């Protein structure tokens, strides 16, 4: 073998438990990454962590099927900090409709609290020499003779599944030599391993967090952001399980550590406790915003983390968690059976049972089911539920029982948390339709193109299409450009970009429709612009002659129809239930002279992985609520401003680029929070925006952001061309394509000279005058392409 000292990886498994009269061991087989078994662990000098778990998994029982849990055979009973045991605070957030000021109010309840944990401080003491790299581990602990801890029921049932974890790290590493591990079995099978369907798994670290999470734990940059937690140690999902259990809590706060009523209230941005050392972790960023408000002085900047999570799908995107497409864990459909801290822990946010005492107490002659369940059974109101408008007091008197009461096999209240979800992929499907090229006749101002469309219903036939907007925009073959604001237009107030809504074509004197079965031709006609050094509407479109169309439909659905055997679709002027929008796009189809294709623009991010992160087909309407946001897009402001929808779907292929380009028209930003869209996007992720729009909080990116590979794929980022694009003229001046791209995160001022120089010496210009730089002449590409000397792939954190 080969001595522990020289190895630079370990790998380790466990195998064989013995438990005998409450004594248990296991054997870790240590190896290193190429299988060599790995000696003298029992005499290193350097371990950080020997630490191992046992725990049981034990039946629940109710109404419907509730699944097993576990229970750890260590734990003890947790005092609070007198110090640390978070006040209750207050503080502004809004006004209501009548203009005077919201105060919201945030409560703890500390207290003695049990906590699940393992087996740390024996390590090689309790290690023996088994074999070549096989240690023997005996704990300290025996399960005989546990302490008596109320209310949790510790006794040894060897015929339950157990599971016993490892945590081993030596040398301080990260990753190399560091292992969580762990081994599920039947101890009245001989200690045989549990299949998977018989252990308890729920989420899997690959199919349901690492489409958000970095999981590159060796990363030295510093903006690595691994998912390694207490302090790097703890890696492995079901690690988390043993103490993260259901009757654990934090007793500065009372906050469950449960593992999903915690997973669910961090990523909700709710949860908030005391962790190792007395700091405060508030995922709410609401501690922060009362100490500089009111004063909090157990918020101490610099030591306790008070921030706002920023999650980029909706907390009710179910999907991005929990495995559907049985792909995941075989236990996945865990998450549509009832269980009271995973239902509380969206639905009940900021309640519990001293300061909402009431809800301990049934309705006259209604049983009592507990906290949680009288409030989902009698309490529970769309005014103060943790998601807002929910009525689960009214599923609970009209819904029937199995809509949160599952058996096996059935699907609880999954059938409302994905109903939309469902309803919204159907739908997309029912009402594709493909755009065929336009013909822009330039000189009579009139395009005609023909959408081949779902059916011989026509959209403005159709009262279920709200609206169905087909947006062209000039493209010169290099890049868009915005390009100046023009006095207002018929057809809109964009020199480059036209929105028009097909669905009234009867009451717009510029749209003709015609059918042909399914088929319908459209012509739009009062295209004309006088070309000169004026900003007229159209300016580009009429001197350009080609460039993209893009369609984005909007079908109203029912909220109320949660059979996904019937029509989700709805007339759109329907009053009795509540509508929700599908948006339906399309692909992007080319309008020119003739109708031939125009090439399209070059791709350089990949849709895929924005969606990652933001779920399938992401929309950006409500990022353009700041400024003029009511305005339609076929309508003077809302051309560019509208929110009613904004008119681009697809993020990859330039769709967005449409107006987020070098020429913003005007009221310009500057640099540092620039309107350009790499700019912007790099900015926004890497936490380099001097201002967002629409809140304070910066976004709090679960990758790193030098991790290019979170969005770009191999190959995009040669920089060949970049340099003949056009300079991003922001408020001050122009910067141009490669040196934005880069300074966006490494310059967004003229801080550091060096840097600066370092742009202007190969070719680049940054904040200067207005038509300062001449394209070509960067020559960045050189060195900074992907596989060149300093190469983007070369120099960051990438993991493609
Ligand atoms: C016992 C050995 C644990 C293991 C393994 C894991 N966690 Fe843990 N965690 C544990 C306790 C007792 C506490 C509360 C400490 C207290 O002072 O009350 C926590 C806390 C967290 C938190 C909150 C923030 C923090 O305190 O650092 C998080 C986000 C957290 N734990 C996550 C977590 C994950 C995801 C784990 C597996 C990879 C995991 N922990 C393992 C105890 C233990
Ligand atoms: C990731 C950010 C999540 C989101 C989004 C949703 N859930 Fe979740 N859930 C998550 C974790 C890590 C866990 C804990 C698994 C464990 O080991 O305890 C859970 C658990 C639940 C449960 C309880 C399952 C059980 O204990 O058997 C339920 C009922 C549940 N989740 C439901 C649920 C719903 C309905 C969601 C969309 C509205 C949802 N979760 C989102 C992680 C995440
Ligand atoms: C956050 C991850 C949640 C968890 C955990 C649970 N629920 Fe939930 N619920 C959540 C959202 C975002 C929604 C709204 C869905 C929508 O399309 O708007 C809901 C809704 C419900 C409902 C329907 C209420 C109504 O239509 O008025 C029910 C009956 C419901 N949720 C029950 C419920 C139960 C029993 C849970 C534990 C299994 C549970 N929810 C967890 C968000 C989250
Ligand atoms: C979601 C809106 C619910 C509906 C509809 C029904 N119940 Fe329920 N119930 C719900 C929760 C979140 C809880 C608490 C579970 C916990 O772990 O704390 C309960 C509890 C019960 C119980 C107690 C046993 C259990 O399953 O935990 C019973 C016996 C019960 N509920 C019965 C019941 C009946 C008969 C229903 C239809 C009339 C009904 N529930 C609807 C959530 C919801
Ligand atoms: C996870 C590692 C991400 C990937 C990959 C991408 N995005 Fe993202 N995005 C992420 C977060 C955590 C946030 C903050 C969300 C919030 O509510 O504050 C964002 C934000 C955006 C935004 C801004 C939305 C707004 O401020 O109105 C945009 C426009 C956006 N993201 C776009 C986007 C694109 C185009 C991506 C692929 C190139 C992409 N994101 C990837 C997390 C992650
Ligand atoms: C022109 C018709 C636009 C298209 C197409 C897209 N955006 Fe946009 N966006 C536009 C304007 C005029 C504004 C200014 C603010 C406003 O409310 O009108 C914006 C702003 C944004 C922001 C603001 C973020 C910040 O400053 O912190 C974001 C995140 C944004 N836009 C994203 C975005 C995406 C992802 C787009 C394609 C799906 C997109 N926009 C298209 C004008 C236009
Ligand atoms: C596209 C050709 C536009 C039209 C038509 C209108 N505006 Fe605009 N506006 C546009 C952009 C690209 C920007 C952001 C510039 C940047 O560099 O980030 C703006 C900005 C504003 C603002 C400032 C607030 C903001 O969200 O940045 C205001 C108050 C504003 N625009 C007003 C406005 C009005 C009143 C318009 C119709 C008369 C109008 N804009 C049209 C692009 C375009
Ligand atoms: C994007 C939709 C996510 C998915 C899927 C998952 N998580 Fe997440 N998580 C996300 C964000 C935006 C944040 C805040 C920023 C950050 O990376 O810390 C988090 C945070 C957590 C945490 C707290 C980490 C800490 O403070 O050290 C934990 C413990 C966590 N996330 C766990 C986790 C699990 C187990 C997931 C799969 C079931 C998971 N997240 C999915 C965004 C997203
Ligand atoms: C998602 C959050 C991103 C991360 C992480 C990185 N970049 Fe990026 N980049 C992003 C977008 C949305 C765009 C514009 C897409 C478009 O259609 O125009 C860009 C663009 C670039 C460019 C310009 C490339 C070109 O047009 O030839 C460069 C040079 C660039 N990005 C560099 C880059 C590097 C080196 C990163 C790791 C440090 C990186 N990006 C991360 C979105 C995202
Ligand atoms: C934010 C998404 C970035 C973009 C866009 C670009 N870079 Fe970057 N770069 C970024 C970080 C956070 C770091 C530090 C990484 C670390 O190890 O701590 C870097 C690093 C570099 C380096 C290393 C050289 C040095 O700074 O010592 C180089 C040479 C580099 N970056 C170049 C570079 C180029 C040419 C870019 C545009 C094509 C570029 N970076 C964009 C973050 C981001
Ligand atoms: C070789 C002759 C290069 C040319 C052409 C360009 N750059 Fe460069 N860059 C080069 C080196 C050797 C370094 C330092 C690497 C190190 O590890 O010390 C850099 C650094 C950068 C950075 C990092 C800046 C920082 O924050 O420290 C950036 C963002 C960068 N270079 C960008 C850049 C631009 C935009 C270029 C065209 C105008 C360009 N470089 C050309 C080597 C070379
Ligand atoms: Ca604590
Ligand atoms: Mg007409
Ligand atoms: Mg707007």
């Amino acid at each position: 073998g080969l001595d522990i000292s020289q190895a630079t990886t370990l790998k380790a498994t466990l195998e064989d438990v013995k438990i005998d009269n409450g004594t248990v061991s296991v054997d870790i087989v240590l190896t290193n990454a190429n299988g060599v078994p790995v000696t003298g662990l029992e005499q290193y000098a350097q371990i950080n962590a020997i630490g191992l778990g046992i725990a049981k998994l034990t039946p629940e029982s109710g109404k419907g099927y509730k699944t097993p849990q576990w229970v750890s055979y260590i734990n003890s009973v947790k005092a609070a900090d007198p110090a640390r045991s978070l006040a209750n605070y207050s503080y502004t957030d809004g006004k209501d409709s009548a203009g005077n000021p919201i105060t919201k109010e945030v409560k703890f309840t500390p207290g003695d609290a049990i906590q699940a944990n393992i087996e740390s401080s024996c390590k090689t003491t309790c290690l023996t020499v088994v074999d070549s790299g096989v240690y023997r581990y005996t704990f300290q602990t025996n399960l005989s003779t546990l302490p008596a801890i109320e209310g949790l029921d510790l006794t040894y049932d060897p015929t339950l599944i157990h599971r016993i974890t490892l945590e081993l790290q030596t040398d301080g590493s990260k990753d190399a030599k560091l292992v969580n591990s762990h081994i599920d079995f039947l101890p009245s099978d001989n200690f045989r391993v549990a299949k998977e369907t018989e252990t308890r798994t729920v989420v899997d670290l690959e199919a349901n967090c690492i489409k958000c999470h970095s999981t590159n734990y060796s990363d030295t940059s510093s903006t690595a952001k691994p998912l390694a937690l207490h302090g790097g140690r703890r890696i492995g999902i079901a690690n988390c399980q043993v103490c993260h259990t259901s009757y654990s809590k934090d007793p500065e706060t009372g906050s469950p550590l449960d593992m999903g009523a915690m997973v669910h209230a961090i990523h909700k941005g709710t949860y908030a406790m005391v962790g190792y050392s007395g700091t405060a972790y508030d995922f709410s960023g609401t501690m922060a915003k009362a100490a500089a408000e009111s004063g909090y002085p157990q918020y101490r900047e610099g030591k306790d983390v008070s921030e706002r999570v920023t999650l980029p799908v909706s907390i009710g995107n179910c999907q991005s968690c929990h495995s559907t497409d049985d792909k995941g864990p075989v236990d996945a459909a865990s998450f549509k059976h009832h269980k009271g801290l995973a239902c509380a822990s969206c639905h009940m946010s900021g309640f519990n049972p001293v300061d909402n005492s009431e809800w301990l107490t049934p309705p006259e002659g209604q049983k009592d089911r507990g906290f949680v369940g009288n409030y989902f059974h009698y309490y529970a109101t769309p005014e103060i539920d943790g998601i807002p408008g929910v009525n689960l007091v009214h599923v609970f008197q009209n819904g029937g029982c199995a809509s949160c009461h599952a058996e096996q096999g059935e699907e609880g209240s999954a059938k409302y948390h994905l109903a939309k979800a469902n309803a919204t992929k159907l739908l997309r499907t029912e009402y594709a339709y493909k755009l065929e090229n336009g013909t822009f006749d330039v000189a009579k101002g009139e395009l005609t193109f023909t959408v081949n469309w779902h059916s011989d219903v026509a959209p403005h036939q159709d009262p279920k299409v709200k609206e169905f907007w087909v947006s062209l925009t000039a493209f010169n073959g290099t890049e868009y450009t915005m390009g100046p604001r023009p006095s207002n237009g018929t057809l809109g107030r964009s020199e480059n970009r036209i929105s028009v809504n097909l669905a009234k074509v009867e009451t717009n004197a510029n749209l003709t429709a015609v059918p042909n079965g399914s088929k319908v031709t459209y012509t739009l006609t009062g295209i004309k612009a006088v070309i000169g050094t004026s900003s007229v509407p159209y300016k580009q479109i009429v001197s350009i002659g080609k460039g993209f169309m893009d369609g984005k439909l909007l079908i109203c659905a029912n909220s109320a129809e949660l059979d996904p055997t019937m029509d989700a679709a709805i007339d759109c002027s329907n009053t009795e239930a509540p509508i929700y929008e599908v948006i339906v796009g399309s692909n992007k189809a080319s309008f020119s002279a003739d109708a031939s294709n125009v090439t399209a623009r070059s791709i350089v991010i990949s849709e895929a992985k924005c969606a990652n992160c933001h779920g399938e087909k992401a929309d950006f309407s409500a990022s353009h609520a700041l400024t003029h946001a009511a305005d339609k897009p076929d309508n003077s402001c809302g051309t560019c401003h509208s929110a009613v929808p904004n008119t681009a779907v697809a993020l990859a292929d330039g769709s967005c680029v449409a107006c987020h380009n070098g020429a913003p028209a005007h009221s310009k930003k500057p640099f540092e929070r620039g309107f350009d869209f790499k700019v912007m996007i790099h900015q926004i992720h890497a936490d380099t925006r001097s201002v967002r729009r629409l809140t304070t909080d910066a976004a709090t990116f679960p990758e790193n952001p030098a991790n290019c590979a979170a969005c770009h794929d191999k190959g995009q980022l040669s920089l060949a061309t970049l340099g003949n694009k056009p300079a991003f003229l922001a408020s001050t001046g122009e910067y141009s394509p490669t040196v934005a791209a880069c300074a966006s995160c490494h310059a967004t001022t003229a801080t550091d000279s060096a840097v600066i120089g370092h742009f202007e010496t190969n070719g680049g210009v940054y904040n200067a005058a207005a038509g300062t730089y001449t394209p070509g002449s960067e020559t960045c590409a050189t060195c900074h392409g992907e596989g060149k000397s300093f190469g983007v792939d070369k120099v960051h954190p990438v993991k493609y």
